[PDB]
């Protein structure tokens, strides 16, 4: 269901045109693409475009991940194994051991490495956040794209875009309520396509009308501000634990049984951007929005 072309790519415009004006003239010139960082919350199509930098570019994609990387002679492979032009695409970049780091490093200031010289080529890494990766790495990005929420006009869009391709019909008032529910992210559309989908599937209707979306919503426990199970276990915890906060990252994590970066870097940037969740420097605070959308009496 990704797009294989930018023109094919809805939303994200600003990034958009900042990467395509890089791009035709990369091709035409025919020279190799300077580095890309693609930094954003997930779900917001940083893979997606990494595929489609490749494929405009007409060359191979290679992808890995911080965390795969142990070893230098992992990094090696790789990196050996590069065409002129090919691009590198490097996940979660900035989970990178200084290993490997150090090696991708000396590889992208003269294409050359010692436990071997290395074909031309175009890093794209991406991360939840740009200010994770380590100040010289960063400062060897020639091309930082910043991936923000997508609007409910452009994830309507998608939605309605996503169906087409699942040879099912859909009203405009539906796809615009799947699209309010969707926290912003495009991933989170086209699932919640496929979940509706499958009501209008058994409730057997020519096409997908409110009435369908909202016996999908109650299924998978989806509020009507998109909010998810675990999205309200946040906001609830700091609420009835912590007193509406402000409580640090590490202790709120702790509490919720999840690691520090499934906060701050999947759920919470959401949560922020609608008001839900507000920070601090002594934590993390709930706000008057978030008591009165999950009916707590406000303190
Ligand atoms: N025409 C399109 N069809 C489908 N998705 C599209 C289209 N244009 C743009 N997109 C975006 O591409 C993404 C596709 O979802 P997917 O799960 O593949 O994301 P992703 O690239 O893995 O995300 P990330 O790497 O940022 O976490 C969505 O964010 C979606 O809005
Ligand atoms: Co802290």
């Amino acid at each position: 269901l990704r797009p294989k072309s930018l023109d094919e790519f809805i939303g994200q415009e600003n990034v958009k045109k900042k990467l395509s004006l890089a791009l035709e003239a990369a091709k035409m010139r025919g020279e190799v693409l300077d580095h890309v960082l693609l930094a954003g919350p997930p779900g917001l199509g940083k893979t997606t475009l990494a595929h489609i930098i490749a494929s405009e570019l007409q060359t191979n994609i290679h992808v890995t991940s911080g965390p795969v990387l142990v070893k230098q002679g992992d990094m090696a492979a790789i990196l050996t194994s590069l065409e002129r032009g090919d691009v590198l695409f490097i996940d979660e970049i900035h989970r990178l051991n200084k290993a490997v780091e150090e090696l991708l490093y000396s590889a992208i200031e003269d294409f050359q490495i010692d436990i071997i010289d290395i074909q031309p080529f175009t890093l794209v890494g991406a991360t939840t956040r740009s200010g994770l990766l380590s100040s010289p790495l960063r400062s060897r990005f020639g091309i930082i794209l910043e991936l923000d929420f997508y609007t409910v006009k452009e994830l309507k869009e998608i939605i309605k875009r996503a169906a087409s391709l699942m040879d099912v019909e859909i009203e405009d008032a539906a796809a615009e309520m799947i699209a309010k529910r969707s926290r912003g992210t495009g991933r989170i559309a086209i699932r919640l396509t496929k979940r509706v989908r499958d009501m209008l599937t058994v409730v057997k209707a020519d096409r997908i009308n409110t009435d369908i979306v909202l016996k999908t919503m109650e299924v998978l426990n989806i509020d009507d501000e998109g909010l998810d199970e675990f999205d309200r276990k946040i906001l609830k915890t700091i609420i009835e634990i912590y007193r509406g906060g402000p409580v640090g990252l590490n202790a709120l994590a702790a509490s919720l049984g999840v690691e520090a970066d499934t906060l701050s870097e999947v759920y919470e940037p959401y949560l922020l951007q609608a008001g839900f969740l507000a920070r601090t420097p002594r934590g993390r605070i709930v706000t008057e929005k978030a008591y009165k959308h999950l009916k707590y009496e406000v303190p």
